[PDB]
């Protein structure tokens, strides 16, 4: 059966499992005894003193508070790392073939076990950084959940659907859709095949919709298309213990508890997981001449404190009309102060990627330059049946050891002839 | 039958009349042909270029666009005025007995006809001002709606319930509740008895929830308690014409149309009417010593461009515990840079009011000073069964002609004895 | 012969008349004796204490300082007015046929004499307002210049070229181009036929290029396309006196002087007149679905202190591709918090206009709705050979007396059928 | 005899030792020869270009300038450290029994020698971090002073009074009082018994009073209750050299000089040490229903550049009335984006503490939940005779090696019964 959702990016939402009407306290957050005898638990996504525009928190009315668990124990990190200095810097463009997914025949690997950090920058405990990870897995998480104490996750499936269980409800996230799981939120993922995808992790900050500037009040990723799960719970005891995996200061820890963490009967707040279908992106671009800068395709942004400068932006290159006359339509040659990671949902193949590091020259190849400089221009369809994206950062990304192991024009100048 | 509502102050909402599921365009705002063959209409509450935090607009999917109406014609203003200079200034405190409601036996008077401006300040076309009005009526509006082209209305019923029809749906607003009808929104009101109330009108700005400062993430007027109407429409032809009343640049105009304006089948956006029950106010105050400044009871604020300075604030004095030890519990003597209008929902009686003008001294009377200076202090209940409020402004309010026609301690110093 | 220009919106420029090389003081602004024995004069466009981003001033090295003139004398205002209250408010849309230009045979009328205020709002001495004027003239200004002590002028010729003399040099401004003459700048205009155009005047503020938001670093009105005049002077004595016309606090004054005011041999600064050709506008719009808000066509903006809210914006509707699929391409039905004045450079004819006042409903007519709801959609050319524009303001414009003397859909709802 | 003080948080103060009236230069800061032949020395607490609201500096008129000292020499760091990575991360809550104070019989230990860093985060040279230290000592500092080149110290005595000598005068700081010694200020401390306390150190930033938001103009820590020392000097030569200890980039250095550094005869400025008595805190909380977020008890805040986000906040839980009806009065269950260090001035005992790391669940225990869910609610006294506090940070604190060596609920859900 298919899941229902609440819509509205950043909304102050209220949701009760349909089986327990009125589980949300009426007119208050902390009754002496909560309806149905539940426990009230607050998840604070921002400092308490943040202004209305940035204050984030959710109240969870659950069967047992999250404190009921045994002590965390250190587990092996696998390929999740934040040591940006084990590998010497390298300005050259890097390219990756679609990352290899392990076969279930060979090794049963769930989403957490198949998490591999590709590159990143910044300090984790300081709320200034990011990391890009690739998930390669083939089995559903069983009696195991995961939460990130360090920051937020923008998850981008490429091959394989994700059925995601969160304390706020469930989300089905398919390729060409994305979802965000914010700091502290426990989640579990069921897969249905050899699965591969990308994850943009930002330290201590949250994603927002970009101010539209001249675009105005509508356009790009409309708020209404962001979908939030409806409350759903399970009161399930787990023989042998349910395991909660914790990414804390970049290391992984495991804590056993008696029941599943998804026992939230009702919740309200503006700090929740969410998903978005990329096909709903209202594409804005040039309709007369010239080529628009790629920031015009920004979906979500994790703002730095410097005005207009992002820690990390999520940008997409969707199906659209190309109509610019007397214009070089392909991407212009470019040297940029930002790092540019590029992925492909559906030259690399879907599931691979490239990294253009800061100020390293890039641009179209000889064949693309030649073809675009000669074609009679007319309205054409671009990117149909494809979906490329970019994670761009203001920091200088550094590839990890694993990231490295996994990796791979003529002059026409007529001095005397202007026209 | 009782009305259902959507909750969440400032939320980006979606609502479809239950009779027409899927009337909202899927994944876009402007289909060539809207579901059910409706018209798409945008109501912009803010300039298009406002940042995400202040950009307000709603999309209405309706039977006929609002353009289908005959030309506006000037009608008599009655007691609605914005001429702040017909009456000479007067710094003295003014007091009003409960305003007289006209008897239906004598004159049938609807909400618009019984609108009387009490005081105000500022320029209307410039988006810098406010006006306080009193409504005195006894009959429902019949085939007549009202909209304010100049600003927003914070409506506070005192005697008599208000059944309010808006393009976004219906709201029942009873004494001890308030509702806001924002600029441009057409509305109609049914009454059920001789009716009286107060209206705070702010020019060209909108009300927001105050930043909580140290109070944090919860408290005062929680976002969840703000209620927005669910979509409701009527496809009703009106023999003789439905009349739309327009307050434009302070004057009143009337335009006839063939159908009722409440033909909005579905709508989405973050610019909507709303209501709030004052009893849900999570009261914050002093719990050790001293007397807290009244701004601690702020419900809604219409911010000026100067940080922390409001054009107009709505403040309430609700039922609460008074526990301050070694403290003068009543209001302190005060001279203030702001004008203070005071009303009473349930010395004046419910439905009357007072105006303390800028820097004019005010404070408790002799009997109140004497009683509070002597009582053995202990935890006590304050304001139970009562609800006083204040409209305070940074401008200097001036009473109107009508406002004027309607209107009405010992030294104990022991120089040589400290303790 | 055709004029040369310096390019770069807001640049800190330096210009010397070619006949007097080195007329600009080297390495300083105030030598004891300026090169060529000129006088140094500073024109301050902003308070001295404005930050770098808003500090505007120019140094003029001239033959005689502007102080050498006789006392100003009041002259007749003509049709230039700022009394927004002589005419009762009216919310109805107003429309104007192309304004009538006086024939030279009948009355010789220069640019200043043919200045007629159409509408406006705000207070003049307070730096918060605007006025829209129409110029109807047929003769060049002879030994007569004009300067505005109250604010800036965005001039939009419609019929007839303008040859404009300013202290900073000359500009030829033709229909489909615009120019800005900032506060305090003296100017004179030669015409070549019966001339008509529009003027957007903003009180005490200056126009800026809009922040591009997601559009990025390039697009809309590129800085390079803004053209500034190169220094040019004339040392010309005027028998009988040269007349300087002054718009001061909305009234007109005349002061005689011995020489032409355009005796500036060299100048440097970032406060200058400028022009822009509308054809260079890099048009941004929707390239997949839906209809973009008109703010996406903003050329120049006179910002208010409220973030994202403009006092007045200049918006154009240029030649472009229309490619939105499954979309109602024409303007959506709309009710707006801003006033909208519309003009046409090349339903009204070029040189006329319309005024949609605040919150008054507007949108496409029946025939336009019907045609656009039925056409098979495909890439098409829009606005070719035409140029419509809008002066939109956050204030509520009021038409003047002269402005007034000069002035002039079915339900398809299928309740039971969604798709 | 008891010390006198000047009052007023952040005031621009002037103070002269009573023995030398007129030691402050009249009408200037840098006379050629200062009164009494003193030297003028400026201590800059902020960059010179900071706006009025953040510009901090003090002028010291002293017997000898601070330059007269021999070269600094590295001394052993002891237990003062800033290496956050010698110890592997651990998300589990940590708890500390009251830290052991060394007996004078065993080892004479002064305040500097008994300084032990518990936990911290951030980079020292970059002005983005904090450290929490515990001082365990038993002897007064003799001919030895200390200054912090890296940041500010908020000192919280727990056991034992502190008599503190600073260049600005002396302060007596007792348990239940706190004092702040800002960056660069030299100080010495006399103790009177086995002494223990806590120190919150913030890198490159200063503490401010929190904006009150709705609380208004008075409340919490009133400015008047902050006490600053009055000028006091000693002209004392020290045989063998007076030793100045310097915390520079986290390491300790020692420089000998001929005289005591407390030879400041007069001083003026707004950058001074200060103290505050916690009993004067005007406690604000809920007086109707629900439980207020702990930020409502903020005393001082070291702001980050992100609005509303602090580097570190100092929060207290003082004696107050608890009156919330139909409310769970104890702390709610919580998962927070901030680290929370908790101490107790007068489950742990006074002088111990706990660390709830980022997003690790916490909340009341079973016995506290049970008791609070059942009690008939009525006005009660809370925290009388106790004083707990919290150092909360936006960074993720990491415990040091020493910090580690020193360290140590049922479901009631009735699915079918709401009410
Ligand atoms: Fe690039
Ligand atoms: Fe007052
Ligand atoms: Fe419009
Ligand atoms: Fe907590």
């Amino acid at each position: 059966a298919e899941l229902k959702y609440i819509s509205g990016f950043g909304n102050e939402c209220s949701s009760e499992d349909p089986r327990c009407p009125g589980s949300l306290p009426e007119g208050q957050n902390n009754p002496q005894v909560c309806p149905y005898n539940l426990y009230a638990e607050q998840l604070s996504g921002s400092a308490f003193t943040c202004p209305r525009s940035t204050n984030k928190r959710s109240w969870l009315y659950r069967i047992l508070p999250s404190v009921s668990h045994k002590p965390f124990e250190s587990i092996d990190e696998g390929h999740v790392t934040h040591n940006w200095d084990e590998v010497d810097p390298d300005p050259n463009q890097l390219r990756w073939k679609p990352f290899e997914i392990p076969k279930a025949s060979q090794k049963k690997v769930d989403f957490v076990s198949g998490l591999h950090t590709l590159c990143g920058a910044g300090d984790i405990k300081s709320n200034n950084g990011l990391a890009i990870h690739i998930f390669l897995c083939n089995t559903s998480m069983e009696n195991r959940c995961f939460y990130n104490s360090d920051g937020d996750f923008l998850i981008v499936p490429q091959k394989g659907n994700l059925l995601i269980y969160t304390e706020f409800g469930k989300m089905l996230v398919q390729p060409n859709e994305i979802c965000v799981i914010q700091r502290g939120m426990r989640f579990s993922i069921d897969v249905f095949e050899e699965t591969r995808g990308y994850i943009l992790e930002v330290y201590g900050v949250h994603f927002e919709l970009p101010d539209l500037g001249p675009i105005g009040a509508n356009g790009l990723a409309n708020p209404r298309d962001f979908l939030i799960p409806i409350a759903w719970y399970e009161d399930r005891q787990v023989p042998g213990g349910y395991t909660v995996i914790n990414k804390y200061q970049g290391k992984l820890f495991a804590a056993k508890q008696d029941v599943s963490p998804f026992n939230v009967v009702a919740w309200h707040g503006n700090y929740t997981p969410y998903k978005y279908n990329l096909k709903n992106f209202m594409v804005i671009n040039s309709v007369a001449f010239d080529h628009a800068d790629p920031s015009i395709f920004t979906v979500l942004t994790a703002k730095s404190v410097r005005p207009g400068v992002a820690i990390a932006d999520f940008v997409i290159f969707p199906p659209r009309w190309g109509v610019a006359d007397k214009t070089f339509r392909p991407p212009y040659y470019h040297r940029n102060c930002m790092s540019e990671f590029m992925g492909l949902i559906r030259g690399f193949l879907p599931g691979g990627g490239s990294l253009h590091s800061t100020m390293t020259p890039h641009g179209p190849d000889a064949d693309c330059f030649e073809k675009a400089s000669k074609v009679k221009l007319a309205p054409e369809r671009i990117a149909d049946g494809t979906m490329a994206f970019m994670f761009e950062s203001s920091l200088s990304l550094a590839v990890t050891k694993w990231g490295l192991k996994a990796s791979r024009l003529k002059s026409h100048f007529t001095p005397n002839s202007r026209n």
